This record gives structure tokens, C-alpha cells and sequence, in this order.
């Protein structure tokens, strides 16, 4: 019938095809803050043209001051400290570093890096555990080793960079704890909608949070996956507001825009189209999930609910 239901198109891809091959530089550290740093309490800004949105429209801000959420890109330990210091001014509640990265990542001599593979799919198809297992080993194996760490440029291949003998090896968790942030990991594969597993995990985590918890989501670039969860929490926590208000709202503060829009990639990025389209349909299904489990505390697992309310492709 359906080998892969809408929302799992990525399962049809072959892991053995995007294995890691270089340590990517996640952030060079020139900035005091990570890229795309945004807060739920920020003021809404002008939309991006590409998204063909109505700049004259004014989204509700209902529940945003209480949403208590932030997003951003990968960071250097110093930057996490700046982020945390900055969030502390807005809460006496514990600040979580919600790592949404499935790809193996950590710090080498304080330098943020990750094991990069084609399409950042070096851990594609792995269970969360296997994913983190790879992370620990890859990281630990670098200690006292001569590594090549590089940024990506043309064609997403290494370009320039540096080579050194790692003396200190750190884990996101270690850096975050040290920054005074609680750590929570959700290994979501890059460019695609999160698996029902990723979302179940988040739901379970969401339900347990202290009323005054501040969530700082972040992926590699801080746009795709990170906006995904900022949008989910927004709905989850403020189910009164409209799909439109939240999508618009989450975008106008610095996030990606999760509504239909003239998708226009380049010949070399054509593979991404179906994934942008799959995401657009799945944010819409998550909204529906919420409205339907609003009454309870979202006690019904999303994965189970998805199987009996499959999404139609659009």
C-alpha cells in the first residue's frame, strides 16, 4: 500500500549514501551570539519577500509573553554563555538547551563541529541511541588525534579550515550544563519533518516541564528544525490562536515560515522540494492533532494519533 506515509518520506532514502566524511565547523565564533537568535518576546518584524506573505497583516501576539521560547543556530561555548546570560534576564525558571540535532556534534578544543555527511545525513535512519552512541565514540576518538575541521562552501564540500591535535573533547550537554542550562536532546534528521518518534519524545518532555521553563531550541543553522519546534510549542501552549497567526508570528521574529509559499529551489536543490512540501502538510497535521487533544494534556501519543489520522500529500 504505502511503504512510507506522508511525514516519513525520508525513510525511503539510503543511509549508506550520506555517510560522514569531514568535521564541519558549526560556528567560527566571530559573533557574540549564535546566528538567527530569536525570542518569543521579540517584536515582530517585516516578512521575507520569498515567502509571498502579506506584510500589512498583523498577527495576534496572544500568549507570546508567556510562551517563553527562543531559537538560534549552533554555537561556541562562549556564545551559549551569552545566550544563557541573555535569557536569564527574562526568567527565574530553568533554561533548557533543547538540542534538535541528529547529526553527531560536539566541541573539539572549544571549537563547535559535527561529523558532516551528504545533506547532513550522516546519521540518517539511526535510532536516537545509536545516533548519540556514534556521537560519543566519534568525539572521544578525536582526543589527542590530528583532525581536519572545515567550513563548507561551494557544493557543500570542505573549504579551507584548520588541522590540529585535539587536547580537549566536549559534549553539547557538558557545554550546556556548564552554561547553566538544562540539556535535552531530540535527534531530528536535518531538512525533513521530524519523525513521529522525535515529536512523541518532545510531547513527553513538554508535558513534564515546570510551568516557568524557558526553552531554547537550536539546530545547525537555526532555521528548519528549530522553527519546527518553536511552532509546535507555540500551538501546543497557545491553541486558541490561529494556524496563520502562529506561522506568521513565528516567522516574523526570525524563524522560517511554515506555510505554503512558492517553493523555488535551484536545479541542485531539487531534492529538497518534496521535503518542503511534506513539512507544509505536516505542520498542518500537527495543528489538527493539537486542536483534537487540546482538552486533555496531549496524553495521546502523536505517533499513534498519526497512524489513525494519516496526512494527505500537498
Amino acid at each position: 500500500t504505502v511503504t512510507e506515509p506522508v511525514g516519513s518520506y525520508a525513510r525511503a532514502e539510503r543511509p549508506q549514501d550520506f555517510e560522514g566524511f569531514v568535521w564541519r565547523l558549526d560556528n567560527d565564533g566571530k559573533e557574540a551570539l549564535p546566528r538567527n537568535f530569536r525570542t518569543s518576546a521579540d517584536a515582530l518584524r517585516a516578512p521575507e519577500k520569498k515567502f509571498h506573505l502579506d506584510a500589512a497583516y498583523v498577527p495576534s501576539r496572544e500568549g507570546m509573553d508567556a510562551l517563553h521560547i527562543s531559537g538560534s543556530s549552533a554555537f561556541t561555548p562562549a556564545q551559549l554563555k551569552n545566550v544563557a546570560a541573555k535569557l536569564r534576564e527574562k526568567t527565574a525558571g530553568p533554561i533548557y538547551d533543547v538540542d534538535l540535532r541528529q547529526e553527531s556534534h560536539g566541541y573539539l578544543d572549544g571549537i563547535p563541529v559535527s561529523w558532516y555527511g551528504e545533506r547532513d545525513w550522516a546519521n540518517l535512519g539511526k535510532s536516537q541511541h545509536e545516533a548519540l552512541a556514534d556521537e560519543r565514540h566519534r568525539l572521544h576518538a578525536a582526543l589527542h588525534k590530528t583532525v581536519y575541521i572545515a567550513p563548507l562552501g561551494k557544493h557543500k564540500l570542505p573549504e579551507g579550515g584548520e588541522v590540529r591535535r585535539v587536547q580537549k573533547v566536549q559534549t553539547e550537554q557538558e557545554v550546556a550544563e556548564a552554561a547553566g542550562m538544562r540539556y535535552f536532546r531530540i535527534a531530528a534528521t536535518d531538512h525533513v519533518w521530524p519523525t513521529p518518534e522525535n515529536i512523541d519524545r518532545f510531547l513527553a518532555f513538554y508535558r513534564t516541564l515546570p510551568q516557568d521553563a524557558w526553552l531554547h531550541f537550536h539546530c545547525e543553522a537555526g532555521v528548519g528544525r528549530t522553527t519546527a519546534f518553536m511552532v509546535m510549542t507555540d500551538m501546543l501552549k497557545n491553541p486558541s490562536v490561529s494556524l496563520k497567526d502562529i506561522l506568521y508570528r513565528q516567522h516574523e521574529i526570525g524563524g522560517f515560515y511554515y506555510g505554503e509559499f512558492p517553493i523555488k529551489t535551484k536545479d541542485k536543490d531539487s531534492w529538497k522540494t518534496k521535503y518542503y512540501r511534506e513539512k507544509i502538510v505536516m505542520i498542518e497535521q500537527f495543528y489538527r492533532y493539537v486542536q483534537e487533544n487540546r482538552a486533555d494534556g496531549y496524553q495521546t501519543p502523536w505517533s499513534v494519533w498519526l497512524k489513525s489520522h494519516p496526512a494527505k500529500a500537498l
